[PDB]
RNA sequence: AUGUCACCUCCAAUGACUAGGGGUUUCAGUUAUUCGUGAAAACGAAUGAAGUCACUCUUAAAGUGAGCUGAAAUCACUAAAAAUUAAGAUUGAACCCGGCUACUGACUCUGUCAUCCGGGU
DNA sequence: CTAGGGTGGGCAACCACA
DNA sequence: TAGTCATTGGAGGTGACAT
DNA sequence: TGTGGTTGCCCACCC
C-alpha cells in the first residue's frame, strides 16, 4: 500500500491545499507540496449565471416582440389579402410595443374614504357636490385621468401641490371632529394613491394591461391604421385582435413559427388554432380564475375560424396567469434500496433461498408484515424502467418481496436482532457465548451450507451502508444497493396523512377528523395549534430557549414575568391539545408524550393547513417503509433506510466547487503520475475542514442575546415614507439594493439580497438611483426624522457608527434578532462614507456568497474531486495496474483552529492567522497543513493512514511543523481563451453599447477646399491640393459645396479590405475612409454630476478638449490636411453648463450639492401634454461626446424591411491570435493577426486590414529570453497585442531590493502585489533592465512563494528590447 | 453530545420561467401650416407623433450640428427556431419531437396535457 | 469564509528621426 | 426593477436508532 | 512631413 494524502482548507475564494505521497507514515521533505488555489472573483471566471440569464431573457423579450410582429403581420395581410405598407407596419408595431406587465395589483383599498365627508374637500376642487360621495367623484376623477383629460391632469397636480401643507385641513377637522387621526389616514391614503398616479406616467409605462385601454383609445386616433379598421370591420375587433396577440408568450410564438416552411411567413389557420389551444393549456390558472380559463379555451377550442376568435375573445381574459414552474427539474430521491437486480446478477437465485430460509424461522415473525402495501408504489429507477418495458424480470413482486424482507432482516434494531449480524461479521468479538449462540441460531435457520456466502454478503452490505452514511457510496466498487433516482411526490393529501401519522406516532392514520375536535369552549385543535405556531414563529429560533427557561423558572417556584406566564399558558394549551388528540384517535400515554410539545403541534398546523411548496425527500415507498421500521406507535422494529447523503449543488455552487475540484484533481493527478510505481494499491485519503456557518439565530448566541415575512419586514422598515424622495410610499413601491446590483455583480459576481442591503422605496427613488453610489445626504429629512428621531446627518452618522461598532459580526449576520433601531443602523450604515469603518464592515458582512461556498459543501466537493481524480488517472492506473482506494475524513474547524493553528502561531510567529485584516495567501496552505496536523491525531484516520507513535504532545507537535515545505505554489485558474474555444458563442464576444460612426464632411468653394463641419477656423481644416483627395475618393463621395461619403459604400469597402485581399487603390481608399472617420456617443447630461462622490464637477471637466477634438491628418499622398476639428456638439454642452439653472452650480475650476441628479431630471421634463395615451416616457437625457475606444467591430445586420444596417460595437475579448512569422522566422510585431471567430461576411474589425499568415507565433507561447544574468530567470510571451507578459523567477530578497516591498516574510505576501508608483520607479531603477519593462498599474501576480519568488506580470507598455529578446528566443527554438 | 433518516419554520445562496421600463445605435421625419380665442404679446385645438435651438454663409436659400418624435437593430457564424453573453478535461442549462406502457406535475382525473420520461439539437 | 478598480484594446502627446 | 417556481447549505425544534 | 517608438491614461448597459 502507498499512502497518498490530500488536505484541503476550503475557501470561498482562496483554498489551501497540502498534499503528499509516501510509502508509509510521514512524508519526506520533498514529497509534501503546498498549493493555494485563488478562484478569481474579478470576473476572470464566471460562476454566476445572473448576467447570462438576464441576457437570455432580454433576448427572449426581444424575440417575443419580433415574433409577435411577425404573427401580427401574417394575420393582418391574411385579413387584407394584400401586403402592408411600411407606414401600416410602423403603426401596427407601434401598437405592439410596450405592452406592460401582467401581475396582480387587483384593487386599491380606499376604505378610509368611506367615513370622510365630501364637503371638507371642496377647497381643492370647487366643482364637487356634497350630494355626491367622495368615492364616486374620485372614481370619476381617475376615469378622466385615464381618458387624457388635460383639465383632470391639472386638477391632479393642483391637488398634489395643495395637499402638502395640511395645517388648515387638520385645524378644520379638529374644529368639527374630536379625532383627527382617521382624517390623517384618509389624507395619507389620498396622497398615497395619487402619487402612484404621478408615477407610472413619469417612470415607465408600467401598465397592468391598461395597455389594452391605452391602445383602445389610440387605435381610432392613428390615421395609418384606417385601412386596417374596415378590414377588421371595427375598432373593437382590431383592438381585441391586437390585445389577444399581445398577450401571447414567446413559447406560443415559438410553437407557431417552429417549421422550416414557416421561413416564408405563410398563414396556416389550423396550425394557429392548435398553437393557441396548446398555449392556453400550458398555464396553471388559480382557483378563482378557472372560469376565465374555461372561457378562453372554449373560445380557442371551439373556433371554426381562429382569426375571428382572436377578434371576438376579450383580451383581458387572455392575460396569462403567474408562472408555475413547480415541476421544472424535480429532485431524485437518494434512498438506497437492496437491489434484486444486482443480487441475482451476483448470487443468482441463491439469495431467494436465503430469504426463504430466514423467513421460515419463528424469530422472523412479522418481518414481512405490511409488504403488500409497501410494494404497490415504485421505489427505484430500474423497477420503473422494467415497468415501462412491461417486462418484470428482476423486479417482479416476489423478488421485491424477498429483497425487502432481506433488507428488513439486515437493518433490524439491536433489541430485535436475533442473529447479531453486525457483531457476527465484525472484526472484533466480545464475550464468545452470545456470539456462539447467535451463529448457532443463524446456522439453524439459514442452513450451514449457506452460512459463508450470506455472511460475506452481510459484511459487504454493512460496509456499503457505512460508506453510504459518510457520503461515500460512490466509492464502492461492487455495489449491492442501488439509488432510487425517482422523483418523489409534492405533498398531496396521501403524503399529508403519512406525515401527520409520523408526527402523531400512529401507523394507520386514515383521516384528519381529530383536527376539528373541540378542546375547551368553542376553540378547536385548529385554533390552539394556529396560536401555537403564531407564537413560535414570533419568537423564532430563541423560542425553545425562552420556553424551556419559563418552564424551569415555573418548576423551581421562582417568579414569572408576563412572557414566561404566556409560555406557561402555552404549556397548558399543548397539554390540552395533546390530551384531546390522544383521546380522538386513541393514542396511548407513552406515545402521547412524544408530541405533547409546541413544536410538534406547530408542525401539525404547518403540514395540515399551509399549502405545499416543494417535493418531499423520499418516495412514498420509502416513507411507508421507514414508517414501518420506526414503528412510532410502539417500539422500533428496524433501523431506518439509508440514503446517499451527497445532495446535488446544481448551480453556481456547482461551478465554483467543480472548478476547485478539477484543479485539485489535476494537482493530485500529476503529483501521483510524476512518481513511478506499478501494480500496488495506493490509498488516497481526503481531509476536509467542517465549515458550518449560522445564517439564522444560534443557541449559543440567543442565550447571550435574551438576557412579518422578509418582504413585509423591508416594507415596514421604511415607515410608509420613501427614503430617497420623502413621498408617502404605500404598497406600489420597489425594493432597492443600496449597494447596487450591477456594482456587486461587477466586483463580486453576486447580488446582495440580505435584508440590510434592501430598502423599500418608490419608483422615483429607485430609477434616479442608478449604479452610482448614494450617501446619507440624499435621504429625505422627514424620513430621517421618522427613523432616527432627527434629521441631523452628523448626529445620525455618529449614532450609526457607535451602534454598529457595538454589534459583533455574528449578531449582524444573524440579522433578525436586532431590534428596530439596530436593524435601521445596520441598513443605513450603507449610506455612510467610503472610509467609514461601519460601512466597510457591513459591505463585507453581507458578501455571503463567500460564506455559502464553504457552508456544508464539503461532501459534494469531495465526491466531485474523487470522481475527477479517478477519471484523470484512469489510464495511468490502467497502464500501471494501480488501484486507488479513496477515503474521506472531515475535521472540526474549531478543533483544528484552536488546537493546531494557534499552536503553530505560538511556535512560529509568521504562521499566525490575522483576524482584523485580510489573511495572507500562504496562511490558507497553513490551515490545510493544520488540517493534516489534526488528522494524524485521530486514531481512525491514522490507523489506515499510517502508524501510531503519538507518545507526547510536544514531540509530535514539533516534529510535524517541519513537514510543510518552504515554498508554496499559487494556482490561479483562468477561463479558456477565446482563441482556443471551438464554441465561441459561449463567451460574451463583444460588449453591449453601440457607438455612433461619423465621417468628416468635405467643403469646397471654388479652388479652396477643406475638411470639417463649417467654414469657421475651429470647425474645419484647410486641404492643400484637394484634387488628390477627390482622386483617391472616386465612387465613395456624394454631393449634397458639401461632399459627404456614401455610408453604405464606405462600410462595404472597409469590410472588403478586411475580409479579402484587395488592390492598392482600394487600400488607399480605405486609408482615406479611416482618416475621415470618427466616433461619438451620447453620454448623459447627469455626467455633470459626480454620482459617486455626490458633487458637481468643474466646467473644465465637462468642456475638456479631449472629449470634443478630432485629429485630422491625411498627408501629401491624399492632399495634406493636418489639424484639429472641434465637435459642434460642444456648443450644446456649453448650453448645458451655461443655462439659467445650472450656471451657478458648475464652477470654472475645482459645494457637494446633495441629490443633483434629481435636479437634472427636474430640469428636463415633458412639459407639454402627450396626445397619445400609449407613448413612451423618457428618463435619461444625453449629449454626444468623443468616447474612449477599444477594439471595435462593425456588424452588418438587417432591419425589418430587409435593408443592411451597420452598427459599431467594441470587442470584449482578445482580437489578436498571435503574430505573423515569415519563412525566415522573423516575428512581425506590427501587424494585427485577427482571430478566426471574426473575419466573417458580417463583421469588420475597425481599422482592420486583410492579412495572410501561413505560420504565426501564438500569444500563449512562453519562451525564456536571455536577460544577461543568471540570478533571475525571465520568461516572456506575447500575451496581448500591445503588452507582453513577463514571468520572473527571482530571489525574494532581490525582489525586495529592486522594489522596496516591506511585507515582511513571504508567508505574509498576498497573491496580488500592488506596487505604488515609487515602488514601480524603484523596480525600473534598481533592475537596470529595460527588457523587464514595468508592471501594468504595479500589479504583480505571484506563481510560487518562498525564498525564491516566481511571479508574472503584464507589462505597462511594449518596448523594442522585449520584442528583440523574444525574437531571439523564438529564432533559437525555430531553427531547432 | 454528533452521525444518519423523516418532517416543521426561518435565514442565506443559487437558477428557472415570465417579463416590464429606461438606455445606446441605425434609418427616417421635423426646423412648421391651418383653425378659433385675443388689437396684440400669446393661448388652445387639428394635421399618426415630433415640430426647438445653435454655428457656418449673400440677407433669401442652403450646409452642418444638436434636440425632439416614430420605427428598427441591439452579440457573430445564422437561418423558420433551437442553441447562442457559462464552462470546456468533463458538463450544465435551454428548446423541440414522441409517450402516457409510467416516475413527477396541472386539470374538467377510464383521460388529456406537460415543466415529467425517452430521444434529438 | 471574507477585507473587493481588470484587460485588451484604443487614443493623444512628445521625441527621436528624416 | 416585478411576479412565480424549485434546490442547496446552515440555525432552532420534534420523532427513530447508533455510536 | 511622415514614421516609428515611449508614456500616460481611458473605456466597458442599467433599474
Ligand atoms: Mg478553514
Ligand atoms: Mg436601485
Ligand atoms: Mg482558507
Ligand atoms: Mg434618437
Ligand atoms: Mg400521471
Ligand atoms: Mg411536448
Ligand atoms: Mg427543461
Amino acid at each position: 500500500t502507498v499512502k497518498s494524502t490530500l488536505a484541503v482548507d476550503m475557501g470561498g475564494r482562496y483554498t489551501g491545499i497540502f498534499s503528499y505521497t509516501t510509502d508509509s507514515g510521514f512524508p519526506k521533505a520533498k514529497e509534501a507540496r503546498a498549493y493555494v488555489l485563488n478562484m478569481p472573483d474579478n470576473d476572470a471566471l464566471t460562476y454566476s449565471m445572473a448576467a447570462r440569464t438576464q441576457t437570455r431573457h432580454r433576448i427572449r423579450s426581444q424575440q417575443r416582440f419580433v415574433l409577435a410582429r411577425r404573427l401580427t403581420y401574417i394575420l393582418i395581410e391574411g385579413k387584407l389579402k394584400r401586403k402592408l405598407s411600411p407606414r401600416e407596419k410602423e403603426a401596427i408595431s407601434s401598437l405592439l410595443r410596450r405592452r406592460g406587465y401582467s401581475r396582480l395589483e387587483s384593487e386599491l383599498d380606499l376604505s378610509v374614504l368611506q367615513g370622510v365627508e365630501s364637503g371638507f374637500f371642496k377647497c381643492f376642487l370647487p366643482n364637487f357636490d356634497e350630494d355626491e360621495n367622495l368615492l364616486t367623484q374620485w372614481t370619476s376623477l381617475t376615469d378622466g385621468y385615464l381618458q387624457n383629460n388635460s383639465d383632470s391632469r391639472r386638477q391632479i397636480q393642483i391637488f398634489l401641490e395643495s395637499s402638502k401643507d395640511s395645517k388648515e385641513f387638520l385645524t378644520v377637522v379638529k374644529s368639527q371632529h374630536q379625532d383627527t387621526k382617521e382624517y390623517k389616514n384618509a389624507l395619507k391614503v389620498m396622497r398615497d394613491d395619487a402619487e402612484s398616479m404621478i408615477e407610472q406616467s413619469m417612470f415607465g409605462h408600467k401598465h397592468r394591461r391598461l395597455y389594452l385601454e391605452a391602445i383602445a383609445q389610440d387605435i381610432p386616433r392613428d390615421s395609418r391604421l384606417k385601412p386596417i379598421i374596415e378590414a377588421f370591420s371595427g375598432v373593437e375587433k382590431f383592438h381585441h385582435f391586437i390585445g389577444n396577440l399581445s398577450n401571447l408568450q414567446l413559447r406560443a410564438l415559438r410553437w407557431y413559427f417552429n417549421d422550416p416552411s414557416m421561413k416564408n411567413n405563410v398563414f396556416d389557420k389550423e396550425r394557429l388554432k392548435s398553437v393557441l389551444v396548446r398555449a392556453y393549456q400550458f398555464f396553471h390558472y388559480p382557483k378563482d380564475l378557472t372560469q376565465q380559463r374555461a372561457e378562453v379555451l372554449n373560445a380557442y377550442e371551439g373556433a371554426t375560424d381562429i382569426l375571428e376568435t382572436l377578434q371576438t375573445l376579450n383580451p383581458e381574459l387572455t392575460i396569462p396567469p403567474y408562472e408555475d414552474q413547480n415541476n421544472r427539474r424535480p429532485p431524485l430521491d437518494q434512498t438506497l434500496w437492496l437491489s434484486p437486480r444486482l443480487l441475482d446478477q451476483r448470487y443468482g437465485d441463491t439469495w431467494e433461498i436465503w430469504v426463504q430460509n430466514l423467513l421460515r424461522s419463528p424469530l422472523s415473525k412479522g418481518i414481512d408484515e405490511n409488504l403488500d402495501t409497501i410494494l404497490i408504489t415504485t421505489d427505484r429507477k430500474a423497477r420503473l424502467l422494467e415497468r415501462q418495458s412491461g417486462r418484470l424480470i428482476h423486479y417482479t413482486s416476489q423478488k421485491l418481496y424477498h429483497s425487502y424482507v432481506l433488507q428488513r432482516l439486515l437493518d433490524r434494531t439491536v433489541e430485535n436482532d436475533a442473529y447479531l449480524l453486525k457483531t457476527l461479521v465484525s472484526s472484533n468479538r466480545g464475550n464468545s457465548n452470545e456470539i456462539h449462540q447467535a451463529q448457532e441460531r443463524l446456522t439453524r435457520d439459514l442452513g450451514s451450507q449457506h452460512i459463508k456466502k450470506f455472511l460475506d454478503f452481510v459484511r459487504q452490505y454493512y460496509d456499503e451502508v457505512d460508506k453510504a452514511k459518510r457520503g461515500l457510496w460512490f466509492i464502492v466498487e461492487k455495489p449491492l444497493m442501488e439509488r432510487a433516482d425517482i422523483h418523489p411526490p409534492m405533498k398531496n393529501d396521501s403524503v399529508i396523512l403519512r406525515l401527520v401519522g409520523n408526527i402523531l406516532c400512529v401507523s394507520d392514520l386514515v383521516d384528519l377528523s381529530f383536527w376539528t375536535r373541540k378542546v375547551k369552549g368553542q376553540s378547536t385543535v385548529r385554533s390552539l395549534c394556529t396560536a401555537i405556531e403564531k407564537t413560535r414563529k414570533e419568537y423564532g429560533n430563541s423560542f425553545n430557549y425562552l420556553y424551556q427557561r419559563a418552564l424551569y423558572l415555573q418548576s423551581k417556584g421562582k417568579k414569572l414575568s408576563a412572557e414566561d406566564k404566556d409560555f406557561i399558558k402555552l404549556q397548558s394549551n399543548v397539554l390540552l391539545v395533546s390530551d384531546v388528540i390522544a383521546e380522538a384517535l386513541d393514542i396511548k400515554e407513552e406515545q402521547k408524550k412524544k408530541f405533547a410539545n409546541p413544536f410538534s403541534l406547530a408542525q401539525l398546523y404547518n403540514i395540515i393547513e399551509t399549502e405545499k411548496s416543494g417535493f418531499i425527500s423520499t418516495t412514498l415507498a420509502a416513507v411507508d417503509e421507514n414508517a414501518w421500521r420506526n414503528n412510532l406507535q410502539g417500539k422500533a422494529r428496524c433501523v431506518q433506510l439509508c440514503a446517499d447523503t451527497v445532495r446535488p449543488f446544481d448551480g453556481a455552487l456547482r461551478n465554483i466547487l467543480d472548478r476547485q475540484a478539477y484543479e485539485i484533481a489535476k494537482l493530485k493527478a500529476e503529483e501521483l503520475l510524476s512518481t513511478e510505481l506499478k501494480n500496488q494499491t495506493i490509498d488516497l485519503v481526503v481531509l476536509l475542514e467542517s465549515n458550518q456557518f449560522a445564517f439564522s439565530a444560534s443557541l449559543a448566541e440567543v442565550k447571550k442575546s435574551a438576557n412579518l415575512s422578509k418582504d413585509e419586514r423591508i416594507k415596514s422598515a421604511s415607515r410608509g415614507l420613501c427614503p430617497y424622495t420623502g413621498k408617502n410610499l404605500g404598497d406600489k413601491g420597489e425594493v432597492d439594493h443600496i449597494i447596487p446590483r450591477s456594482l456587486s455583480m461587477n466586483y463580486m459576481g453576486s447580488i446582495l439580497n440580505s435584508e440590510a442591503n434592501l430598502i423599500y422605496c418608490s419608483q422615483e427613488g429607485n430609477q434616479l438611483k442608478l449604479n452610482g453610489r448614494k450617501k446619507l445626504s440624499d435621504l429625505a429629512d422627514n424620513y430621517l426624522k421618522v427613523v432616527f428621531g432627527t434629521a441631523d446627518r452628523g448626529t445620525i452618522c455618529k449614532y450609526i457608527e457607535k451602534s454598529v461598532s457595538e454589534l459583533t459580526d455574528a449578531k449582524i449576520v444573524q440579522f433578525e434578532l436586532l431590534d428596530r433601531s439596530q436593524q435601521d443602523a445596520v441598513r443605513h450604515a450603507l449610506f455612510l462614507e467610503d472610509f467609514s469603518e461601519a460601512r466597510r464592515r457591513i459591505i463585507r458582512l453581507l458578501g455571503k456568497i463567500n460564506t455559502a461556498r464553504v457552508n456544508g459543501t464539503q461532501a459534494w466537493f469531495a465526491k466531485s474531486f474523487i470522481t475527477k481524480l479517478r477519471e484523470l488517472t484512469k489510464e495511468w492506473c490502467a497502464n500501471n495496474q494501480i488501484t486507488l482506494a479513496f477515503d474521506l475524513y472531515r475535521l472540526d474547524a474549531q478543533t483544528v483552529s484552536q488546537d493546531y493553528r494557534k499552536k503553530f502561531a505560538l511556535i512560529n510567529k509568521d504562521w499566525a492567522k490575522p483576524d482584523d485584516k485580510k489573511q495572507p495567501i500562504a496562511s490558507h496552505a497553513i490551515d490545510a497543513f493544520c488540517v493534516f496536523a489534526a488528522a494524524k491525531d485521530k486514531r481512525n484516520i491514522a490507523n489506515v493512514l499510517g502508524v501510531f507513535d503519538e507518545v507526547a504532545e510536544e514531540q509530535n507537535l514539533k516534529t510535524i511543523a517541519q513537514l510543510m515545505p518552504s515554498e508554496v505554489n499559487l494556482i490561479s485558474p483562468k477561463r479558456k481563451s477565446i482563441l482556443d474555444k471551438n464554441e465561441v458563442g459561449s463567451r460574451a464576444l463583444m460588449k453591449e453599447g453601440i457607438f455612433a460612426e461619423h465621417f468628416l464632411p468635405i467643403l469646397v468653394r471654388g479652388d479652396d477646399c477643406r475638411i470639417g463641419f463649417d467654414w469657421s477656423e475651429s470647425g474645419s481644416v484647410k486641404v492643400k491640393d484637394a484634387d488628390k483627395l477627390f482622386g483617391v475618393l472616386d465612387g465613395l463621395l456624394k454631393q449634397s459645396e458639401t461632399y459627404t461619403v456614401d455610408r453604405i459604400k464606405a462600410f462595404e469597402l472597409l469590410h472588403d479590405v478586411f475580409i479579402r485581399p484587395c488592390s492598392q487603390k482600394m487600400l488607399e481608399q480605405a486609408e482615406v475612409l479611416e482618416k475621415l472617420h470618427y466616433i461619438t456617443q451620447n453620454i448623459s447630461v447627469t455626467s455633470v454630476y459626480d454620482a459617486v462622490n455626490r458633487q458637481f464637477k468643474c466646467r473644465e471637466e465637462i468642456l475638456k478638449d479631449k472629449d470634443f477634438d478630432i485629429k485630422v491628418d491625411l498627408g501629401n499622398r491624399f492632399g495634406s490636411a493636418k489639424g484639429k476639428i472641434t465637435l459642434p456638439a460642444k456648443r450644446e454642452w456649453e448650453k448645458l453648463v451655461n443655462r439659467s439653472e445650472l450656471k451657478n452650480l458648475i464652477k470654472d475650476k475645482l459645494e457637494k450639492t446633495p441629490d443633483g441628479e434629481t435636479l437634472i431630471y427636474d430640469i428636463f421634463r415633458s412639459i407639454p401634454v402627450q396626445k397619445l395615451s400609449h407613448k413612451a416616457t423618457r428618463r435619461v437625457w444625453s449629449l454626444p461626446k468623443i468616447p474612449s475606444i477599444s477594439s471595435g467591430v462593425r456588424i452588418k445586420r438587417k432591419d425589418s424591411n430587409g435593408n443592411d444596417i451597420y452598427q459599431l460595437y467594441m470587442l470584449n475579448d482578445t482580437k489578436c491570435k498571435g503574430f505573423v512569422v515569415n519563412e525566415k522566422g522573423v516575428i512581425d510585431w506590427s501587424s494585427d493577426l485577427v482571430a478566426d471567430l471574426y473575419k466573417q461576411p458580417t463583421l469588420t474589425i475597425l481599422n482592420g486590414r486583410y492579412l495572410k499568415a501561413d505560420q504565426y507565433v501564438r500569444m500563449d507561447q512562453w519562451y525564456e529570453v536571455d536577460c544577461g544574468r543568471d540570478d533571475v530567470i525571465v520568461k516572456m510571451c506575447p500575451g496581448t497585442s500591445g503588452r507582453r507578459y513577463i514571468e520572473i523567477t527571482q530571489s525574494k530578497k532581490q525582489f525586495e531590493d529592486w522594489t522596496g516591498y516591506i511585507s515582511g516574510s513571504f508567508w505574509n505576501y498576498p497573491v496580488t502585489i500592488k506596487l505604488s508608483s515609487q515602488q514601480i520607479a524603484n523596480f525600473v531603477k534598481n533592475s537596470q533592465m529595460p527588457l523587464l519593462g514595468k508592471p501594468r498599474s504595479g500589479q504583480i501576480t505571484v506563481i510560487t512563494l518562498g525564498n525564491t519568488l516566481k511571479y508574472w506580470y503584464c507589462v505597462e507598455s511594449k518596448n523594442s528590447m522585449m520584442n528583440e529578446a523574444y525574437q531571439k528566443a523564438y529564432l533559437v527554438h525555430f531553427n531547432q
